[PDB]
């Protein structure tokens, strides 16, 4: 619990972490180049696509859509409740990034970004090389050891969401609505944002396929008196299929990070 090979080696599976003081410059990583499943934690850069479109083409967050013959996806806690009439695809990204809702996952990239390629396309054009998400919800879920499908990097995703939040992609106007969808996350209590000081302000996304005991997440962490962003990415996963996660050991992963980065 003092060094993260020590948390890895009780935890028994992989842990892969990047962090950095975007003031300082400070960077700390523990396998940060090696992949990791994504999990739903991919949720969070397909709202900023969305986010993005909606810059390229004003009112795209107000546009409806419908999906009353849906057979809705399990873990759609906001889909399932407005499919009698329909949801604003604003409505759509900000319920897949801060309920994880895997319809609105599912629905936006069938009807606004151009599939799991489309997806990938917007990472890619971003500068990360390192993302991919090949299938849809829930089958990007099964996190074989070895599979580099539906897989990036901590290090990759970390740098993504620094550039989701320090002007390369997003204007003001629409980084400030993906900072607080992040800051509204409703699902990461027991992972990073168990880790910081009361007081400390966290935007994270999680993920948990469900697989391989595979759990992450991602953040930005604000200290502030107007510090600059930590970003911290916590990716883990495990040999055995049915083997459970621990959120315990991502809490631990980022006590470790954030001390070494403030
Ligand atoms: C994402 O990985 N999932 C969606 C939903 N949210 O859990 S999460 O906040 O950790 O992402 C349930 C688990 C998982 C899934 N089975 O799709």
């Amino acid at each position: 619990n003092k060094n993260m090979a020590d948390i890895e080696a009780a935890f028994e599976g992989r842990v892969g972490v990047y962090a950095i003081n975007t003031g300082s410059g400070k960077a700390y990583s523990y396998r940060a180049n090696e992949r990791f499943p994504l999990c739903s934690s991919f949720k969070a850069f397909l709202a900023a696509a969305v986010l993005k479109m909606d810059q390229d083409s004003p009112g795209v967050l107000l546009e409806k859509v419908n999906y009353h013959n849906r057979t809705m996806e399990p873990h759609s806690p906001i889909t399932e409740k407005f499919q009698s009439q329909g949801m604003a695809v604003g409505e759509l990204a900000a319920a897949t990034l801060q309920y994880s809702d895997n319809g609105a996952a599912n629905l936006l990239m069938e009807k606004y970004i151009k599939g799991p390629e489309g997806m990938t396309q917007f990472m890619n054009s971003i500068g990360d090389t390192k993302f991919r998400l090949d299938r849809w919800e829930l089958d990007l879920n099964s996190a074989i050891p070895g599979d580099e499908r539906d897989t990036s990097t901590p290090k990759a995703v970390a740098e993504s969401l620094n550039k989701l939040i320090s002007n390369t992609v997003l204007d003001n106007y629409h980084q400030e609505i993906f900072k607080k969808w992040m800051i509204g996350n409703t699902t990461g209590d027991n992972r990073i944002r168990a880790a910081v000081p009361d007081g400390w302000v966290v935007g994270d996304k999680t993920g948990t396929c469900g697989k391989y005991g595979t759990a992450n997440d991602h953040a930005f962490i604000l200290q502030g008196n107007n510090a600059a962003p930590l970003i911290l990415s916590i990716y883990t996963t495990r040999k055995g299929e049915h083997m459970k996660h621990d959120d315990e050991v991502i809490a631990k992963a980022a006590r470790i990070a954030i001390e070494n980065v403030k």
